[PDB]
């Protein structure tokens, strides 16, 4: 069919939307409330509105293109149109860019700036206590930036298909927020930030734990620890203009160190823990026969989602901590017999791509003698907020090495930010030690990639196995609702909230609609966890020789006595009641 743009005759045989056909011909339109092929479909933001010639105005974004159709997307009648839609934003919009946190990249911004609007009457309120929300432990709402686009509730509903981001009626205005506008932690929301990941402003946020976090710093008998997570060092760059899927983790160390970091250690150190517990975990399952299957226990998320929807399969799941937390429960026990430190005086802290992790780590049973194992977390965001406030030269810094006692890793630690690392990584260790060996082949490839679920045959110790990567909370519902649990018998199941692995975390950096037509996020942050595992020497987690020295002096054997003692947590549904 003929279609007319600007002038430009376009002869195609394509059946798309006027939007996605334009962006394909290097043809410049608007959008907002358009994104994971959704729009607003109960309130339009029109942003997109092109003139259709003998029709009018029309919205390009959910508009099918058709034979005859001559369109003009930038006459008078079109910008006047979008900018009155963004001026009626700016009326509900507190426009105080200046300690916003998403100054640096705000798709509303760009838009105001790009046709020039202005509001009729600044909304300048000088309360925003009915407006904000910080009731949570992970993540924070604040109305005053909120444009209604309804980009959060599709987001949910996509990703998780809990639906716990909804529109609410309250008081006879609408909103969005959490059933019944409850705390979000109070209702069966999984806390995974995937709604403030497609948040084009800054409405929607993580619970920050800064002040936690600079308090100690400053605080003279306070020993600081610092340890980042994987997806940290394969993303954050992006928020200092380096581009996607640059690995930065040498600059990261040295940024810590500028930070005030007392000590350099790595979540990846605490990944391979996790291994040591679960891999041993497993082969005691197979000898015990059961119970089968076996979930990961690594991803709050999951963990909240089998909580409040599958409480039957929290017996099943691993009672191996996560790497954060195992690597806490260290933090303040092997570290001060190793160093010297008062362990009431260590200040552990996290960098994650992850909001679910703050709540993880607030759980009021992740301690032991009044010690918490994690102090406080902080996002993937809230680092690169805490450098630039510092003003240290990332892009430019030098490579340095951390502190070694926690914080080298093997290559199977480092994969644990992709979907079907943890699985992999656990294979490695669980056959050497079921079949009592050193094997060559590590590598699995069948339980990567971003299929939404992934199932293998494998083979331990002369007997066949079947395993199952569930990749996005959504993929969870699926795999259960239709019955696939039943189809086969599974024995071990890695199952992650945020579709990608935790490289697509909710604490993560935002990236507008356009890079992510351009760019797999996904695939390229992912890419840079696997090109550190096929460069390390060490690629099982039990050949981790800080962490060998660290069980032959202090915990003894994995899945006993000391280190089933501490290093392991188990969930368990509430007891019967009326
Ligand atoms: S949300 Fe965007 S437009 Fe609104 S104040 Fe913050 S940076 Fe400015
Ligand atoms: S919180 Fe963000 S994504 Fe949700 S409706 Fe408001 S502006 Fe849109
Ligand atoms: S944190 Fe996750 S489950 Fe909760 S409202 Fe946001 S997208 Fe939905
Ligand atoms: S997949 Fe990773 S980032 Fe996402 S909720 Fe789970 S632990 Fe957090
Ligand atoms: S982008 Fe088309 S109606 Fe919002
Ligand atoms: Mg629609
Ligand atoms: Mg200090």
């Amino acid at each position: 069919k003929t279609i007319i743009i600007n002038g430009v005759q376009f002869n195609t045989d394509e059946d798309t939307t006027i939007l996605k056909f334009a962006r394909d011909n290097n043809i410049d339109i608007s959008a907002l409330c358009f994104l994971n092929n959704c729009n607003n479909d109960i309130n339009k933001c029109e942003i997109c509105t092109v003139e259709v010639e003998g029709t009018g105005l029309v919205t390009a974004c959910d508009t099918l293109i058709e034979d005859g159709m001559i369109i003009n997307t930038n006459s008078d009648a079109v910008n006047e149109k979008i900018k009155s839609r963004i001026s009626q934003l700016l009326d509900i919009h507190e426009f105080k860019c200046g300690p916003c946190n998403r100054r640096e990249n705000c798709e509303f911004l760009k838009l105001v700036i790009k046709y020039k609007a202005r509001a009729s009457k600044p909304f300048l309120p000088k309360d925003k206590t009915e407006y904000v929300d910080e009731r949570s432990k992970s993540l924070t709402v604040d109305r005053t930036k909120c444009l209604l686009c309804g980009r959060c509730v599709n987001a949910c509903g996509k990703n998780t298909e809990t639906y716990a981001m909804k529109f609410l009626n309250k008081n006879g205005k609408t909103i969005i927020g959490a059933e019944d506008e409850k705390c979000f932690d109070d209702t069966n929301c999984l806390l995974c930030g995937q709604c403030i990941i497609a948040c084009p402003v800054a409405a929607l946020s993580e619970k920050s734990h800064m002040d936690r976090v600079k308090n100690a710093l400053n605080a003279p008998e306070k020993h600081v620890i610092v340890a980042m997570a994987p997806s940290v060092r394969a993303s954050i760059g992006e928020l200092f203009n380096m581009g996607f899927g640059v690995d930065v983790t040498g600059k990261i160390y040295t940024a810590l160190r500028q930070l005030g970091f007392d000590k350099i250690f790595d979540i990846n150190f605490g990944a391979d823990m996790t291994i040591m517990e679960e891999a041993t975990e497993l082969v005691q399952r197979i000898e015990n026969n059961g119970p089968f299957p076996m979930f990961t226990s690594c991803c709050p998320g999951w963990v909240r989602q089998a909580e409040n929807y599958y409480p039957e399969l929290l017996n099943n799941l691993s009672s191996a901590k996560s790497p954060q937390q195992i690597f806490g429960t260290a933090s303040k026990t092997y570290y001060p017999s190793i160093s010297g430190l008062d362990p009431k005086n260590v200040f552990t802290v996290t960098v994650m791509p992850c909001t679910s992790k703050k709540f993880e780590a607030d759980r009021p049973q992740m301690e032991k003698d009044g010690l918490r194992d994690i102090d406080a977390v902080i996002t993937t965001r809230e680092l690169a907020k805490m450098i630039k406030d510092a003003k240290i030269p990332f892009a430019k810094l030098e490579d340095s090495e951390a502190d070694p006692a926690m914080g080298e890793y093997s290559g199977a630690g480092a994969i644990f930010g992709a979907t079907g690392g943890v699985m992999e990584a656990a294979l490695r260790s669980a056959k050497d030690f079921a079949e009592n060996a050193e094997l060559e082949d590590i590598e699995y490839k069948q339980v990567r990639g971003l299929n939404g679920i992934k199932e293998a045959e494998v083979e331990i110790n002369n007997n066949k196995y079947n395993v199952a990567v569930i990749n996005g909370a959504s993929n969870l519902f699926k795999f259960m609702k239709s019955g696939m649990i039943n189809e086969k018998q599974y024995h071990f199941i890695e199952v992650m909230a945020c579709h990608g692995g935790c490289v697509n975390g909710g604490g993560q950096p935002h990236v507008n609609p356009k890079d992510l037509e351009k760019v797999d996020i996904k695939k390229v942050r992912a890419s840079v966890l696997y090109n550190q595992d096929e460069h390390l020497s060490k690629r099982k987690s039990h050949e981790n020789t800080a962490l060998v020295k660290m069980y032959q002096n202090y915990f003894g054997k994995p899945g006993e006595g000391r280190a089933h003692e501490i290093l392991h947590f188990k969930y368990k549904k509430s007891a019967w009641s009326h």
